């Protein structure tokens, strides 16, 4: 073969000829280790479009391809985050957000990658903070474990209140991996906070978390905590705003009703 070389990538990158890099990418592993490598170079018009090409090929690439991204090059994503560079940055979230997307990640890289993400939510800026979360509300963890859970419990417990939301968006996504029990405990007491948040964004995550957790039979006595949750709740049917708030806290509210009979 006379495959398409590094240099030739590089410029077709830089030059924005994005479709043909992905078309080439999607085809042939090679050229997109090579993309890999580019999302690697000092330069930071090289990163930030190879972050763009490896955001256009992901979005395309089925689960079997990216789960093998994922296993081995995941540093490369994680390695470009950060609150210095950027714009970089949130291209590397977006392509990262696109990678996880429905791939059960080992307790190891998933508390790596969870923690690198965390750390971004100290920076001000509004759309470092969205995609941030974006890929959060993504990152899906293999097991319930002691582990997962521990680091969870840790996020919700903060008084910063994205670092709250981080651990209910992967609180959510742990309830995937649960076979039996939707760990109400873990979030009981800080979900009044996020029903009762001003933001639409938040209201609507802590009634997808009750929505999930009230799945699971409910073996611990929590009665108390459910009546005061539940009170919140009515109130939210009748909350002014996006109707799907109000939608989701009738459900949720006859969620709690078949639990708490």
């Amino acid at each position: 073969n006379n495959p398409i070389s590094k240099t030739e990538l590089r410029e077709l990158v830089l030059s924005w000829q994005i479709l043909d890099a992905v078309s080439l990418a999607l085809e042939d592993k090679r050229a997109l280790f090579l993309i890999l490598e580019l999302a690697g170079e000092d330069d930071e018009t090289t990163r930030l479009r190879a972050f763009v090409a490896l955001g256009e090929i992901l979005k395309r690439a089925d689960s079997d391809l990216r789960m093998m991204v994922l296993e081995r090059h995941l540093d490369v994503f994680i390695n470009a985050l950060s609150q210095e560079n950027e714009k970089v940055t949130i291209k590397a979230l977006r392509a990262l957000g696109y990678l996880v997307k429905d791939v059960p990640m080992g307790s190891k890289t998933f508390l790596k990658a969870a923690k690198t993400l965390v750390s971004l939510l100290e920076s001000p800026d509004d759309m470092m903070r969205i995609e941030t979360i974006d890929v959060l509300s993504k990152l899906q963890p293999l097991e319930d474990s002691k582990l997962v859970r521990t680091y969870i419990n840790e996020l919700v417990v903060s008084p910063d209140l994205y670092t709250k939301v981080a651990g209910f968006c992967l609180f959510l996504n742990m309830l995937n991996s649960s076979a039996d029990s939707g760990h109400l405990t873990l979030i009981l007491d800080e979900i009044p906070s996020l029903l009762q948040n001003d933001n639409e964004f938040i209201v609507e995550l802590a009634l997808d978390v009750l929505e999930k957790a009230l799945s699971f039979p409910l073996l611990e006595n929590v009665k108390i905590e459910l009546l005061k949750i539940s009170r919140i709740v009515d109130g939210l049917v009748y909350r002014e705003g996006a109707p799907i708030i109000r939608l989701k806290a009738k459900k949720v509210s006859d969620l709690i009703d078949s639990v708490i009979s």
